[PDB]
């Protein structure tokens, strides 16, 4: 079994606040987190935004959701976007109110923030298993100070955020993760780490885990073979565990924008395909030296089935009957 078998269900609260309820495999309505817990889901990943004008995914939101994830005995993985909105390689907008002109002030704000976030969970008696300083920061973070035109600045900011959590009041300090997208690409993974560490601004001892996103529908180049190699190299070169923190497989995809990787071309777009992909994906992770696990991204986001992809449906929940799919059980036994 995989050390971590999780899912990111950050949207749960906005959905429930909309009259959405889920039925388990037996047709009985039941708190999604409890359905997942019983199905074997290990941990839950939750995205955190700093100051969204509408409170979406802010700290209050995550505390509400994390109390329930704790209630069900699942571990917690906080995905800090260090932004007021969605952060990715194409957009790393510094939180409103934070500095876009002075790195000293910004390193300080980032340190106080990660520290306050952790201190707030400690106040509520909620442990945090994993915490990522940023989301998919391959193109850096907190622009313009953290643009990749300065891996030195990037290393300084990551170091600062890391120490905010190390210095927090959490009885136990959470595992610190650095998350990059395109996890199947070894050259990009390598280039990023080799570079930022060469600056000496970020130390090997500043973080514990490597986290990578892995999707099959954004490039035929994302074969399981490339991922297996990138995963094995990341681990052997830097000696840190590796986690696939985001992934999806469609139950339906009529017109994909890109061709699916060659070694994934045989898998069907159905619930069974989903089950088959996850197993093939867990095998590669399990076969990797320190492969800790996999997290499915937003399997229950009713209303956003495509989940941003060119495919029609990546959910693990029957969007019509609100009943979870059997693949929920597969994720729970990887």
């Amino acid at each position: 079994a995989l050390t971590y078998r999780g899912a990111d269900i950050s949207s749960l609260l906005l959905l429930e606040d909309e009259g959405y309820s889920y039925k388990n495999l037996n047709g009985q309505t039941q708190a999604l987190e409890t359905i997942l817990a019983d199905a074997g889901i290990n941990s839950i990943r939750q995205r955190v935004w700093v100051n969204p004008s509408d409170g979406s995914y802010d700290l209050d939101y995550n505390l509400e959701l994390a109390k329930r994830v704790k209630a069900a005995g699942m571990s917690l993985y906080l995905d800090l976007h260090l932004s007021d909105t969605w952060a990715d390689p194409s957009d790393q907008t510094t939180p409103s109110g934070w500095s876009t002109t002075d790195l000293g002030t910004l390193k300080w704000q980032l340190y106080n923030y990660t520290l306050e976030v952790c201190n707030t969970f400690a106040e509520n008696d909620i442990d945090i298993e994993i915490i990522s300083i940023g989301n998919e920061i391959r193109a850096g973070l907190l622009w313009p100070l953290g643009e990749t035109s300065s891996y030195s600045n990037i290393g300084a900011l990551l170091h600062s955020g890391a120490w905010g959590v190390k210095d927090s009041n959490l009885a136990t300090t959470p595992k610190i993760m650095i998350h990059l997208d395109d996890g199947w690409s070894w050259d990009q993974q390598n280039y990023f780490y080799e570079t930022v560490l060469a600056t000496g601004e970020l130390l090997s001892t500043d973080f514990d885990y490597f986290g990578v996103s892995y999707y099959p529908f954004y490039s035929a180049s994302a074969t399981l073979a490339s991922l297996k190699t990138s995963l094995a190299n990341l681990q052997s070169t830097y000696d840190k565990p590796v986690v696939v923190v985001e992934t999806n497989w469609p139950v339906s995809c009529p017109n994909p924008a890109y061709a699916f990787p060659s070694d994934l071309s045989s898998i069907p777009f159905s619930v069974a395909g989903q089950q088959e992909f996850l197993e093939k994906l867990a095998a590669v992770v399990e076969a990797t030296t320190d492969g800790l696990g996999v997290y499915y991204w937003e399997p229950a986001w009713i209303g956003n089935a495509g989940l941003g992809s060119s495919c029609a449906d990546n959910l693990m929940v029957d969007y019509t009957t609100d009943e979870v799919y059997e693949s929920i059980e597969t994720l729970g036994e990887l």
